[PDB]
């Protein structure tokens, strides 16, 4: 039966039948957004949903027999597996993010269609060349985030009161979002010199970030 | 009469006369802005406007004879038809946006002068080589916009209460506009972990956009 | 005496003496900032200033005889003339900006010291190859500023009340500064569809500006 | 005893041992952040902290006998000295920022591990190609900072009342952070024409910065 089904899985129909379901279930998830629509056709799309989830596991089952070890060494397939798994955890118990993480299946449209895969891949492959920078920066953030927790945390605990909080605040300064009126000016009402901490921090982080962008245009 | 008028339309005088109307009507439309100017010369400029609009249809009526099917396959020509057409819809009924859309005719200064034509074209030609990335993002946006509507829209309906609103809010985060003090710090007063949604969201969307710019500095 | 003075002017000492004055009058102007310093050395500096102004008009007079027509065809020289000229308008009558505009003479450090001239020129030289874009944009800004004044200026006259005001608001949106919480969300409380005007505006204006930068990163 | 210790210092186990202490002491400093943790294992830490500092001076002492003058001509080696030095100043007295500055030793992770060294150096090496532009800007900032202090500092002394404040505010406009609703719109409630000062300032500063970025995308 193997070659029989290996001809079902590889079929242009089967793959395009999947793509057809993704665009359908996607359309169906934007409808589940409407409180109004749920009062009309709630039960329609709840069944239609459970339906698709089976179809996608049947596929991922069929997909596994045909590929065996090759399937659990394919990024795109591994993905597809995990995104269906999440979609399998019972409509109850534990966390309810799992009910929300179910919308992650529409990322299969990125998997089941090339060019998307191409472009996603094109994007990802730049990451390794950045890891050298990304490491530098994380050490940098970690260092300043400690100083800040221990320099501003007592008077300004919302923003720097915890190592995590300082990370968040520092991230926020880095995106330059409301950084002066929102943070440094307040801080300076108490700590006149806080500008000595954040201006250098901004230069560095802004400089480094600019280099990272030119690095991705040297290749 | 065809070759006669094919020599009127195609003349340098015709074109340079058209350009002369645009820059004149453009000046007249900046004057219709002043409530003062309208209490003095409102009559002058309302007539002058209908005048140019006649002249512009006469010209477009002419232009079509000289080109027939070649005209309706020219982007720039199609444009002027549509833009004059909007200017044709009566100063009444329906919407008043049509009254406002009339100022779109000043885009003819782009259509009826080269280099502009060159520059616009230069720009537009970059779009197809973005469609792969653009598609990716619009799916990403759609996915999170759904996720966000169902994670935050009950307590925070202004921002995420509706699919559309999530799109708007997510766009705003993407432009990094007042995203932390304005939206996420609030959101975290109720959902401490909201930072787990927006920081990843920000990297992805920021990353991708850096590539789309590096892509345009390659082709 | 002409070759005597052409040997005075063209001398290294002359140039290095001018540069020496600029850095001194520059230092002396940062001191006229202090209300404290002015109460202890106000006169010291005001005389020193009137002094330097002489020394620079003497120089410019010398400089002119040595170059005649070659001078009023040198940008950098013209500059120095006009900048010193400003410094010549009496401490009274007229606008008081001319008193403030005096500090523009410190830009002579750019003009009278090479490598600044180089870098400045290097910068300026990029402007012509942007005039095509810059014109495009200005037309665009002009067209939308008109639309916005007649779409939003009745209920929102601070922001869009006048054609000039619209320009400013539109500039602000383009620098993406507090555009959503600060402007469009307000505007939407009245004009729900205002988002239809500002999102496309942002796309266009942001797109164009990316091209203009990639344009520069090619020439 | 020299070649004995020269072989100890140059040993891989020596280096790897240091890198081990850094990643250990880094983890220790992040724990000193928890107010909870210090009530539990503060003592455990503070003594381990002094231990590491002992070890690190010993290393730097060893490293000097084995390099002499070659040491104090090595940037990285100099760094480590001036970093451990900081950590040597007692837990008491005059500036307590020194207790905070101790955390700068985590930058030794950059100094000891290569690749980081590589990347940091790659970053630094872009600086000299910017000094021509940096100097230009700093002169620019200085000139406008002066004009502003004397144009706006009487009514707006928070923002422009002092040369330093003008510098800060001008930096903030440059990062485009809350520059219009936050600052210029206010300023215009008194000085209608303040837009004549800041829009040009923004262009220049924005333009320049774009060139500096492209200038890097060359070298
Ligand atoms: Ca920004
Ligand atoms: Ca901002
Ligand atoms: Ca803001």
């Amino acid at each position: 039966m193997y070659l029989r089904i290996t001809n079902i899985v590889e079929s242009s129909f089967f793959t395009k039948f999947i793509i057809y379901l993704i665009v359908l279930n996607g359309i169906t998830m934007g409808l589940e957004t409407s409180k109004t629509f749920m009062q009309s056709f709630g039960v329609y799309t709840t069944l239609f949903n459970q339906i698709v989830i089976t179809i996608f596991t049947i596929e991922i089952i069929l997909r596994i027999y045909v590929h065996r070890i090759s399937f659990f060494k394919d990024p795109w397939s591994l993905f597809d597996f995990f995104v269906v798994a999440i979609s399998l955890v019972p409509t109850s118990s534990g966390f309810e993010i799992l009910r929300v993480l179910r919308v992650l299946r529409l990322f299969r449209l990125v998997t089941a269609v090339p060019q998307m895969r191409k472009i996603v891949s094109a994007l990802i492959s730049v990451i390794p060349g950045m890891l050298s920078v990304i490491a530098l920066m994380t050490l940098f953030f970690y260092i300043f985030a400690i100083m800040a927790t221990q320099l501003f945390g007592e008077r300004f605990p919302e923003w720097f009161g915890t190592l995590g909080e300082s990370f968040y605040t520092l991230f926020q300064v880095m995106t330059l979002d409301d950084w002066s009126n929102g943070i440094v000016r307040p801080l300076m009402e108490v700590y006149p010199y806080a500008w000595v901490f954040f201006i250098p921090f901004i230069f560095v982080v802004t400089f480094v970030m600019i280099n990272l962008v030119v690095a991705i245009c040297v290749d």
